């Protein structure tokens, strides 16, 4: 007896559109919108996806409260992944007086990623920068310490988890399928590589957080967490941030390798800014113009997270068109960022949409949202920001880099939840001079 809402075309296979969203999400979203407009549903499994796009729709997602569009149990694929503490499991890196140091810790492990290339060489973009991030993460998040006991197996075994997150979750995260396994079997894997670390650090003894952690005992003198429990935690401290900055990455260098006149000026820019002699911690803390909108743009046109959900908590109107209670409810940065009335010419790479004249980004409020928006806006914003800067001053000034396969062949694999670069990402690289 209740008026049924909007739905797409197509989704007739098992579990509805949900085959379709694990091979081509995007072009699902966008087709919610073509058909449907601001307000569209579309069938994952036994739940319906109540899809949301443009200013206005966007306003009301953003800016509800989390009593009305509950996050908490939006995304079960991460349940297994992990094993209020939100603030706890960042805040405390995130403050702003910590940035400069962490920026510093930033360019050293670059410069370690960086310190075996030699003259020339190739390099695959995800293997790069997925490994580097891991050691940002691990480095600014836990300690540098912690980090330095830390090797490529730890961000293999990381990949995995992330690969764990098909959106078949939405139908049980615990299928017995290969991803679901290997996912797994990985954490059990990085349990192990935290509890090899701890018996090291007992049979030898700058203090981190696992040092803080392991001399907690409980009463008896036994020791409070297991490697489990504290594996578990580290996990959720760098999730957030990892595969986000890992593809950002990515995708920065692959737009200045495509636009060389962006290339170049960003070149330029970062000779002049270092010619006053002070250091990537202190500049990757403030303007850089051009590549901060290198960045801008890259995000729009490549937001990491293509897909923001929330389960509704309560009976909500929208153009009309009527939200229930248990109703998934979502935003898509990947489809709004594109809106052609919005962000003029979508498709093509034009930085210069954020520059004191346009600032597209500033004046699409509500559809310029790479990084979301509202209360929920990412936390991580300011550093994320920070890191690209203090990254590409190192790489840009260090290396000259060159697409080793054709511009169209980079591109995302979106067959899970969490979107990674799809490979080969060869780019070859050459000291400058
Ligand atoms: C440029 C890379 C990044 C991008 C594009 C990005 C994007 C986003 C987006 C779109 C959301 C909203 C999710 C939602 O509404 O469900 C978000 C949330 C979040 N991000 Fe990021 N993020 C990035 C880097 C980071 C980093 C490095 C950290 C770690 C400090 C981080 C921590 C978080 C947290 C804790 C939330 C949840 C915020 C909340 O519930 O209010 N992000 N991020």
């Amino acid at each position: 007896s209740a008026v049924a809402l909007p739905r797409v075309s197509g989704g007739h296979d098992e579990h509805g559109h949900l085959e379709e969203f694990r091979t081509d999400p995007i072009g699902l979203m966008q087709r919610v919108r073509d058909e449907l407009g601001d307000v569209g549903t579309f069938q994952l499994a036994g739940k319906q996806v109540v899809l949301l796009s443009g200013s206005h729709a966007n306003e009301f997602f953003f800016r509800a409260g989390d009593d009305d569009l509950d996050q908490a149990k939006a995304y079960p694929f991460m349940t297994p992944i992990f094993g209020r503490r939100k603030e706890m499991l960042h805040n405390a890196a995130l403050r702003g007086e910590q940035m400069k140091g962490h920026a510093a810790t930033i360019e050293d492990q670059v410069r370690r990623m960086i310190a075996d290339w030699g003259e020339a060489g190739e390099i695959d973009l995800l293997d790069f920068f997925a490994e580097l991030t891991i050691y940002t993460s691990s480095a600014t998040l836990i300690g540098k310490k912690f980090r330095d006991q830390l090797d490529g197996r730890f961000a293999k075994l990381y990949h995995e988890l992330e690969r764990g997150t098909d959106p078949l979750a939405y139908v049980d995260p615990y299928l017995p399928i290969e991803s679901f396994r290997r996912r797994d079997e990985a954490r059990n894997g990085l349990v192990a590589l935290v509890a090899d670390i701890m018996n090291g650090r007992i049979a030898n003894p700058d203090r981190d957080m696992l040092d803080v952690l392991i001399a907690v005992k409980a009463e008896t003198g036994t020791p409070r967490f297991s490697a489990d429990e504290i594996t578990g935690m580290f996990i959720s401290m760098m999730f957030a941030g990892h595969h986000t900055s890992s593809g950002t990455a990515s995708w920065t260098l692959i737009e200045l390798m495509r636009h060389r006149d962006a290339y170049a000026a960003v070149i330029d820019e970062l000779d002049e800014l270092y010619g006053d002699g002070r250091s990537v911690s202190f500049h990757a803390l403030r303007q850089i113009p051009q590549l901060e909108n290198v960045l801008k743009e890259t995000l729009r046109l490549h937001p990491p997270l293509i897909i923001l959900m929330r389960v509704a908590k309560g009976e909500f109107e929208v153009q009309g068109h009527r939200i229930h209670e248990g109703d998934l409810v979502a935003a898509s940065p990947a489809i709004s960022n594109r809106i052609p009335e919005d962000f003029p010419d979508p498709h093509d790479f034009v930085p210069a949409r954020y520059e004191q004249p346009r600032q597209e980004d500033l004046l699409n409020r509500w559809t310029w949202i790479p990084f979301g928006a509202g209360r929920h806006r990412c936390v991580g914003a300011a550093f994320a920001i920070m890191q690209i800067k203090a990254i590409f001053s190192v790489l840009l000034r260090e290396y000259e880099f060159e697409m080793a396969q054709p511009p169209e062949s980079y591109r995302n694999d979106h067959s899970k939840m969490v979107v990674q670069l799809a490979q080969p990402a060869a780019v070859r690289y050459r000291r400058r001079t």
